[PDB]
């Protein structure tokens, strides 16, 4: 158990929670605060008001990213000190690290803190949009065409 | 590589598509359409009106879980075959299992389909929220107790 392991284990809850607090806040304030936040300035407001599926895209894949990194990273430690019981533990111990300190903790915190938390991470978030936000938009063009050939949803 | 264990692989990401797609079918059908449905019988349309905040709970917890879950079980099918690079291999395989099989599918598919889904959830996450929903509610009042103390949320 190295020390630089933790750290970035908790690097990626932090990211998380970075992660879901955005999310509760940009659409909290959209769309009618948002806008009013626009049409003043400056100037993160306004990028997320103009493309906010970009914003959301990215943080959808940003969330599970480090959700899933960080869990697999615990399930190495957990099954290398306790052998096939350590999916158990990793399990569980993540399920509760990442709803309370990656979920519901930054979702309530949001609310409360919309107008700060937004602007701070639009332009990060705007920037690992820059790789996210086609991959997720990749993966839904593909998902709903695999949808449609299926005929789960209207043809076309 | 054991065959159940692929299985319950499976049956794990068929789960948090069940969540994330009922999750979609609840929130678009909501609220004046699951009103209509309600006073409309019978019957879970009308036990989703009610307590809709159950549901949406029991399903945070029960998506979380097993996206958890799963990636864990990966990572030990990945770290065992892979050494330390498996932690890499299922955090990448993962990232795409969940996004697209337990995420960007399930709620695409949902929007088209929100009371048939709606309907043939509800009992079924009812039943996970006799457990879910005080975990969930529990989480969730400690959280905020934390964050008070902390300064972070209006004094109570
Ligand atoms: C705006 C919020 C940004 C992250 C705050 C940290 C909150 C929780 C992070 C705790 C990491 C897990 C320990
Ligand atoms: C905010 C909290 C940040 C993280 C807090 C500490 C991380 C402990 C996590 C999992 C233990 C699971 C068992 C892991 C086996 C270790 C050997
Ligand atoms: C209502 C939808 C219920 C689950 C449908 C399966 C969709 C995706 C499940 C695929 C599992 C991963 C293989
Ligand atoms: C709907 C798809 C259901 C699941 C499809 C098959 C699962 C493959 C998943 C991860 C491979 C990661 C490497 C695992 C190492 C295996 C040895
Ligand atoms: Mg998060
Ligand atoms: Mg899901
Ligand atoms: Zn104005
Ligand atoms: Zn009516």
């Amino acid at each position: 158990e190295n020390p630089w392991l933790w750290a970035v284990l908790v690097l990626l809850l932090a990211l998380s929670a970075f992660f879901s607090a955005s999310e509760t806040a940009i659409t909290t304030l959209y769309p009618w605060k948002l806008k009013e936040l626009a049409e003043s300035k400056n100037g993160p407001f306004r990028l997320l008001a103009e493309d906010i599926t970009r914003f959301l895209t990215t943080i959808l894949v940003g969330n599970n990213l480090v959700n899933i990194a960080a869990t697999a990273l615990v399930t190495e430690l957990a099954t290398q000190a306790f052998g096939s019981a350590g999916v158990g533990v990793a399990t569980g111990a993540m399920t509760f690290l990442i709803l309370f300190f990656g979920e519901i903790t930054p979702k309530s915190l949001a609310v409360h803190h919309a107008e700060a938390i937004a602007r701070l991470a639009a332009w990060p978030i705007y920037g690992l949009s820059v790789l996210f936000y086609p991959v997720g938009r990749f993966f839904s063009l593909v998902s709903g065409g695999l949808l449609r050939l299926l005929g789960l949803e209207p043809r076309l």
